[PDB]
């Protein structure tokens, strides 16, 4: 009972899932002749609008469709509000293609309704060392090695239709086009995340927490007080207590990322993401990009001593609309990024983060099991979440990977 999910080169049940066993394409072989050269069509009171990201009032029209009608909890107490400058920075990294990003306006007065984005990467997407165990064993090597290169695929975000136009089908008409203007680049796979099941996920894992404002995070109703609490005096003091932190980084020669840590970052970044199944190649204007700190935006902070780059972390600003209550508008949340550590233990290196984050105003930390996350989640007292992150690739067979294996963080 999936009316476009069943017409698509993506696998359709867990069922399928399990029996693969080679990375590889779904779909037939085409060419970028073969594709329509035309805009897929749509009724006569709509439009197609490739949005200027470099424009800030088209930056501003996409900030406000995603502010009113993006992600929100089923009980309707929180929706992402990504800033606009975090769109600049996430649909605009070095080498990204306008023609990616495609909306839907009314032809009437241009009033958007519609949003998906499409950026590239440079992604290992090979068969996984435990399947490759596999192919070893049953003479099959050359078949499983055949995609190991790194593949410049589109990383697909953001989709969006307004409330008003909601279950109109005006999605899959979205996804159509986008894989239309992506083909016509000679494109044929694309990764993207959501926290609904979809046929049919490759990776899954679970959200955590970490409070850095706790009051707030109860007053809000992000989190409650949990029972234990109540046999206290003063169940909120002692919540204050438990998730207190030091106004201050602990490991000395910490500092933010300069330009010049490009080169040291990129190698330690690399080395360590490259013992994943599947993870992101980065060039020098690529961690430039993603990792250099921008105000409001991306925090990177890196370990130098003896003016050597050992370490660094990253986090990244998602706010959120309360919805409920009236004291308060914005919840301010810190998603961990990427990171690498050379010379000290992980949870000592993200202590830091959590540190930084909290002396800046964050209520909350964020992640998913994925990278090394599972790490340092018992001892700077992260809490798992309702919420599942599934991970999925456009026209392209993957074996099921745990959560420890997929080294994309996604925004
Ligand atoms: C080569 C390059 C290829 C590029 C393309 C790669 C594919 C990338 C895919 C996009 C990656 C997105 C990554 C993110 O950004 S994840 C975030 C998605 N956005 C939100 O959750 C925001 C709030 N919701 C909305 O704006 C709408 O409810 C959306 C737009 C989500 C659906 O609109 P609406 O509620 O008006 O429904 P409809 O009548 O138009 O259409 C119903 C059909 O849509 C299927 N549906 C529902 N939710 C999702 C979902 N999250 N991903 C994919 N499909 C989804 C559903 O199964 C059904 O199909 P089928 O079951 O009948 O067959
Ligand atoms: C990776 N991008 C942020 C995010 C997170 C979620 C989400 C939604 C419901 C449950 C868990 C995660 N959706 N989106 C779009």
């Amino acid at each position: 009972a999936h009316a476009f999910w069943s017409t698509q080169p993506v696998p359709q049940t867990e069922d399928e899932t399990e029996k693969i066993v080679f990375a590889g394409p779904m779909d037939e072989p085409k060419t970028v002749a073969d594709i329509p050269e035309e805009p897929y069509p749509i009724a006569s009171t709509f439009e197609w609008w490739t949005p200027n990201m470099e424009a800030a009032d088209d930056i501003h029209a996409i900030y406000e469709l995603l502010r009113d009608n993006y992600v929100e909890d089923d009980d309707s107490m929180f929706r992402f509000n990504y800033s606009e400058e975090f769109l600049q920075w996430a649909l605009c990294p070095p080498n990204y293609i306008p023609d990616w990003h495609v909306a839907v306006r009314r032809k009437a007065d241009k009033k958007l309704l519609a949003f998906i984005a499409g950026v590239p990467v440079t992604l290992r997407m090979g068969t996984p060392k435990y399947m490759k165990v596999k192919a070893q064993e049953k003479g099959e090597g050359e078949e499983a090695a055949k995609y190991d290169e790194p593949r410049h695929i589109c990383e697909i975000n953001f989709l969006c239709v307004h409330k008003q136009l909601r279950e109109k089908r005006l999605a899959p008409i979205l996804i159509k086009e986008a894989t239309r203007r992506v083909n016509r680049t000679n494109v044929w796979q694309a990764v993207y995340t959501a926290g609904v099941l979809l046929p049919t996920p490759y990776a899954s894992g679970q959200y955590f927490h970490r409070s850095l404002n706790p009051e707030k995070l109860v007053e809000i109703r992000f989190s409650g007080i949990p029972a234990q609490y109540q046999k206290f005096q003063n169940p909120m003091a002692m919540l204050k207590r438990n998730y207190q932190l030091p106004s201050a980084p602990k490991n000395s020669g910490l500092r933010e990322m300069k330009p010049s840590d490009v080169p040291q970052v990129r190698r330690i970044l690399m080395n360590y993401l490259d013992s994943f199944d599947v993870g992101p190649v980065f060039s020098d204007a690529e961690i430039s990009h993603y990792l250099l700190p921008r105000d409001g935006v991306v925090f990177t902070y890196v370990v130098e001593n003896d003016k050597k780059v050992t370490d660094f972390f990253s986090f990244y600003r998602i706010p959120s609309t309360v919805i409920g209550n009236s004291n308060y508008n914005l919840l301010n949340a810190a998603y961990v990024h990427y990171y690498a550590a050379t010379s000290i233990p992980l949870h000592q290196l993200i202590l830091d983060l959590l540190i930084v984050a909290h002396s800046r105003g964050f209520d909350v930390c964020n992640m998913v099991e994925i990278l090394d996350n599972r790490s340092f989640v018992e001892q700077l007292k992260f809490g798992a979440g309702d919420g599942h992150l599934r991970y999925y690739f456009y026209n392209w067979a993957y074996p099921k990977i745990k959560p420890s294996q997929v080294a994309l963080v996604m925004l």
